[PDB]
C-alpha cells in the first residue's frame, strides 16, 4: 500500500534516469551508437518487474528522514538510489539468465535469447552495473554519505557474486550428487546470492542517506533483513516449480539446472530410499519427462503443503525479529517490507 | 629495463594479494568453496601475461613520489594498485574471450573453454572486478586519494565497456558491411576499448597517489597516453593476423569475428573493386580457406610493410607529444612506457 501509492512516481522517474544517462555523453558524439545500445539495454532490462527493491529505498527514506529535510532534491536523490538498486538487479538478472539457461523473464524472452544479442549480453550486463556509479556521482557526489553508498553497492555486488559462485559450484551440470544438497549449504547460498542485495542493501542505502551510519544499527537491521531474504528465496524456489508463469513472468529451470533448491532439500529430508533413487536418476536433466517425474515426487511428498506451513512460521519468526531488533528504527520500515512479500 | 628490474618484485607480491583476498573471509567458513574458486580464478587469469600495465603504476610511482615518502607501506600500496590494474585487465579478458569466441590466451586455453567452466566464467569475471575494490579498501581506505582511485577505476571500466559496445556493434556476426569499417569509427573504438584502461589508467593512478590531482595535468598526461593506446591497439590488430602465436600467446579471431581491425580499414583504403569484392565475400566467416583468402589479400596489398611504416611514424608522433605535454612530469614516465611498446 505505502509502496503502491508511491510506485507510479518511481516508474515515471525512470525517463529522467534514461535521459541523464544518455545526455551525459552528448559532448561525445562518437559513442552515439554505444549510448543508443545502452538505452535499449536499459529499457529492455530495467523495466517490467515489480520494482519492489527500488521502491523500498524510497519508502524507507520517507520513514527515516525528517520531513523538514525532504526537499525536492533529497527526494530526487532517494529515487535515483532506488533506481540504482534496480540497476544492480538488472545487472545480475541478465547474467543469471545466461548462466541458468533461462528462457523468459518479466513476461518476455530473455535479453540474451533475443536474435542479434546472444553473448554480447555479457557486456550489456556490465554497462548496467556501470550506470549505477555514474548516477551516484551525478546526484550524490557532494552528499556526506556518497562514499558510504559506493562501498555499500560494491560490497553488495561481491556478496551476491560469492552467492552465485556457491549457487553454481553446488549445481554442477551433468553432475548429480544429492549429497551436497543440504540445509546448511542451502542457507549459505541464499544468504549471499539474494538476501544481501535484495533486502539489506535497499534499507541500508536509505539508512545512510538518513544519516544512520552506526555499525550497531546496521547490524540490527541486517538481522531482520537477511532472514526476510532467506524466506524470499525459498519462495522463489517454490514458485520456480509451482508458481504461475503468467504471474511469475518466467519459466523455472531449477530441476534441469541441477539446483540446490529449497524443494530438493525438503524432498531429500523426507524421501524413502526408493524415492531418493527416483530423484537421483531424474534430477539435473533436460528431459521434460524426467522433470515431470521429480515434480510428481514433490507433490507425492506434499511439499506444497509443507511450503505453505513454512510461510506461516517464517512470517511469525520475522515478526518476532522485528519486535527484538527494529528500534530505534520505525517498525513500519520492516512491516511494509514484510507485508509485501508475505502472502 | 626500469620495468624488468622491478618485475620480479611485482610478480612475487602476487602471493600476498591472493592470500589477503582469501583470509579476509576466514571468519566466514561457509563461503569456503566460493573463496577457493576465486583463488583458482585468480591464479588462472591474473597470471601468465607481461604485467606491463601493473608495472607501470609501480614504475611511475617511484618516478612521481619523492624518495623520502616511499616507505615500505607506500610501496606496498603502489603495487597493490598495480595488481588492481591487472585485475581489471583479467576481468575484461575473461569476458572478451567469450564474446570473441577465442581459443587461447597467454599460452593456455581460455578460462571459459576449460571443461567444467563454460559460461560460469561470466560470474568469475565479475569476481575479479570485485577484487579490485576489496583491495583498494584494504590498503588505501585511509589515504587522501582513496576516493580518486575508486572513481578512476569505475570510470575506466565504463569507458572500456563503451569501447567493447562499439567493438561489437560494428562487428555484427553474419553481417558483412565493409562500409562501416572506417578510420573515424576505428579510432573511436580503440580509444575507449583499450587506450583509457591500458595507458591512461595506470599512469593516472600513480599520479593520484603522488598527489597530482590537477585536472590540467591529467588532461596533458591523457593527450600522450591515449595516442600511445591508439598505436598499441593497431599493433594488437596487426599481431592478431601476422604475429607469432608462440609470442602473442593466443590465436587471432578478427577476420572470423568480422572485426573493424586496423588491417581491414587499411585494406579497404587500398583495394580495387575486384579486391574489395574478394574481401566482401571472404570476411567475417569461420572457414579456414576464406580467412586465408583475406590474409593473402592483405599481403598482396603489402599491409605488413604499411604497418612497419606506421610504427615508425607513430613513434615519432608520440615522442613529439611527449616534448609538448610531459611537463611538469618527468619525461621518463612516458619514455619508459613508449620504450616498452615500440619495437
Ligand atoms: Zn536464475
Ligand atoms: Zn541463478
Ligand atoms: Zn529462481
Ligand atoms: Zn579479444
Ligand atoms: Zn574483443
Ligand atoms: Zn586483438
Amino acid at each position: 500500500d505505502v509502496y503502491a501509492q508511491e510506485k507510479q512516481d518511481f516508474v515515471q522517474h525512470f525517463s529522467q534516469i534514461v535521459r541523464v544517462l544518455t545526455e551525459d555523453e552528448m559532448g561525445h558524439p562518437e559513442i552515439g551508437d554505444a549510448i543508443a545500445r545502452l538505452k535499449e539495454v536499459l529499457e529492455y532490462n530495467a523495466i517490467g518487474g515489480k520494482y519492489n527493491r527500488g521502491l523500498t529505498v524510497v519508502v524507507a527514506f520517507r520513514e527515516l528522514v525528517e520531513p523538514r529535510k525532504q526537499d525536492a532534491d533529497s527526494l530526487q536523490r532517494a529515487w535515483t538510489v532506488g533506481w540504482c538498486v534496480e540497476l544492480l538487479q538488472a545487472f545480475f538478472l541478465v547474467a543469471d539468465d545466461i548462466m541458468d539457461s533461462s528462457l523468459t523473464r518479466r513476461g518476455q524472452i530473455c535479453w540474451y535469447q533475443k536474435p542479434g544479442v546472444g553473448l554480447d549480453a555479457i557486456n550489456d550486463a556490465n554497462l548496467l552495473e556501470a550506470c549505477i556509479y555514474r548516477l551516484l556521482k551525478l546526484y550524490c557526489r557532494e552528499q556526506p554519505y556518497y562514499l558510504n553508498l559506493i562501498e555499500l553497492f560494491l560490497q553488495s555486488s561481491y556478496q551476491t557474486e560469492i552467492g552465485q559462485t556457491l549457487d553454481l559450484l553446488t549445481a554442477p551440470q551433468g553432475n548429480v550428487d544429492l549429497v551436497r544438497f543440504t540445509e546448511k549449504r542451502y542457507k549459505s547460498i541464499v544468504k549471499y546470492k539474494t538476501a544481501f542485495y535484495s533486502f539489506y542493501l535497499p534499507i541500508a542505502a536509505a539508512m545512510y542517506m538518513a544519516g544512520i551510519d552506526g555499525e550497531k544499527e546496521h547490524a540490527n537491521a541486517k538481522k531482520i533483513l537477511l532472514e526476510m531474504g532467506e524466506f524470499f528465496q525459498i519462495q522463489d524456489d517454490y514458485l520456480d516449480l509451482f508458481g504461475d508463469p503468467s504471474v511469475t513472468g518466467k519459466i523455472g529451470t531449477d530441476i534441469q539446472d541441477n539446483k540446490c533448491s529449497w524443494l530438493v532439500v525438503q524432498c531429500l529430508q523426507r524421501a524413502t530410499p526408493e524415492q531418493y533413487q527416483i530423484l537421483k536418476e531424474n534430477y539435473g536433466q533436460k528431459e521434460a519427462e524426467k522433470v515431470a517425474r521429480v515434480k510428481a515426487l514433490y507433490e507425492e511428498l506434499d511439499l506444497p503443503a509443507v511450503f505453505l506451513q513454512y510461510e506461516e512460521d517464517s512470517y511469525s519468526h520475522i515478526m518476532a525479529l522485528i519486535e527484538q531488533y527494529a528500534a530505534p528504527l520505525p517498525p513500519a520500515v520492516f512491516l511494509g517490507l514484510a507485508r509485501k512479500i508475505y502472502k
